[PDB]
């Protein structure tokens, strides 16, 4: 499998994933039907979501790591899918959710080679391989902000801090690409319980990353390690090279 | 001027204003034009979207409180308008940004008789008259949650909180009717700079208390007083009966 493979098999995912939670109304959406193995409900969306991508991952050699269905699959190629993110917005019609894919040659996110995400309320489509990062199918890069006083996606702010602005949307896989595309400065996930599962991030990460953001752990560790498994967690500060590093001290 | 004539204007306004932004693309929506009367830069998707808005009202005996144009007009009835609220996600694509108007029969709050916000990106129109409070002609209510573990939209989180969520969006109008029909359980700016502007708030306020929500000041203070012009400012706490008190004590 490669890259192209990967780009392909993301987008017949997105298409049907779309469709699937388009026809879907707020009150279907809304109800719980069992419990993930993430240990958290599994939504109708949820479901209908996840369906829809194992249907197709199904027939690739991969290994699926999945928030409501756990690990599926004996492949060597391993895919992290939120098949919902942001499925708290779905439920009650905010567009800002998505469906996520990392690809890597390995179980760890060092070897990713595809990153994926598919805004399914807008049809904004955000991919990464060897050749850069995509918005709708135009080269995207993070912003050259060098100052504090700068755009930020945080979670969650618990003291006062510099930034000009601060957003939260409720899809880390979005909003990850909010910072890859230079919308916003910065993505901050410093929740102390270490709340992000590796199919939010994943992907994620890797576009940020092709877009020329620098993507670490709290204290500016390397994710190359990440687990593509349920036990990972994940916290994040990703900004451009220079502003980086003001972020971890700005967090110490 | 009743209450019918007022939702009849504020949907012939919403066409245009939505017809004009949609055809913008980003690079233009983004440039900016002028310094704005409220003090801060009109962008290009500002004006477009005051003009369609102006073109419409400035055939009615109002007296118009607008964002980039200021105060304008003789007319006994007064209208807070925020042509475009969440400017900088329309700049972005990201889909949270809508026009509000606000209708009074004095300069006052209190004196509010139709309030209307239509989200600009997804069509979604929110109106509260005599009748009601409602999302896309269905009438809606605000949650019944009693707890502080709940959902909350919040300007902004500067200590630990009891939250089960935290959201920003980045438009109160359009944030103040999420709260209004129930998706989120408070609306919270408790920014210490007070920078909501009348026509960032009034509309939604009112449409909240349509829906059963106690909308008030810092320290439960009534925003009836609250004035249509550009030197007001407000802070606001809006959350059901039960959980209303519960968010005073706990902002203290
Ligand atoms: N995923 C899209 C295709 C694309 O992103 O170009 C679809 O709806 O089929
Ligand atoms: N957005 C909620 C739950 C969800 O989106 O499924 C959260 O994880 O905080
Ligand atoms: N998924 C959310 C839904 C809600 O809070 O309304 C929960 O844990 O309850
Ligand atoms: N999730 C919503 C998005 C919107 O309100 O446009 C829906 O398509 O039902
Ligand atoms: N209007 C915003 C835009 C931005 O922050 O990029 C500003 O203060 O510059
Ligand atoms: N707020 C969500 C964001 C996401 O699901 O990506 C969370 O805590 O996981
Ligand atoms: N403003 C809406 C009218 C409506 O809300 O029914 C439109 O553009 O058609
Ligand atoms: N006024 C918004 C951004 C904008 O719409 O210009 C903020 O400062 O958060
Ligand atoms: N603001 C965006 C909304 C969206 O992406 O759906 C646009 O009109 O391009
Ligand atoms: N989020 C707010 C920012 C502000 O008014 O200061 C708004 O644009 O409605
Ligand atoms: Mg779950
Ligand atoms: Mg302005």
């Amino acid at each position: 499998m490669d890259e192209r493979d990967a780009l392909r098999i993301s987008r017949e995912i997105a298409g049907e994933v779309r469709k699937a939670i388009a026809s879907m109304p707020l009150r279907e959406r809304v109800k719980d039907v069992g419990m993930g193995k993430d240990g958290t409900p599994t939504k109708a969306a949820d479901r209908v979501a996840e369906d829809a991508a194992l249907e197709i991952l199904r027939k690739e050699r991969v290994t699926v790591v999945t928030e409501e269905s756990g690990v599926l699959g004996e492949g060597d190629v391993f895919v992290a899918l939120d098949p919902l993110d942001g499925t708290f917005n779905a439920t009650r019609g905010i567009p800002v959710y998505s469906v996520s894919l990392c690809f890597s040659y390995s179980d760890k996110l060092k070897d990713a080679f595809f990153g994926y995400v598919y805004n399914l309320a807008t049809g904004d489509e955000y991919y990464a391989d060897s050749s850069g990062a995509y918005r709708n199918g135009e080269r995207i890069e993070v912003s050259d902000a060098e100052e504090l006083y700068c755009n930020a996606i945080i979670y969650y702010p618990d003291r006062k801090f510099p930034f000009k602005r601060m957003r939260i949307f409720g899809s880390a896989a979005t909003e990850l690409c909010f910072f890859a595309d230079g919308s916003f400065d910065c993505f901050l996930d410093i929740r102390p319980g270490k709340m992000l599962r590796i199919y939010d991030a994943a992907a994620g990460v890797f576009i940020a990353e092709k877009a020329g953001g620098k993507v670490t752990e709290l204290d500016g560790e390397s994710l190359g390690n990440k687990k593509f498994d349920m036990q990972e967690r994940l916290n994040i500060v990703a900004a451009n090279e220079k502003l980086h590093p003001k972020l971890l001290e700005l967090i110490k």
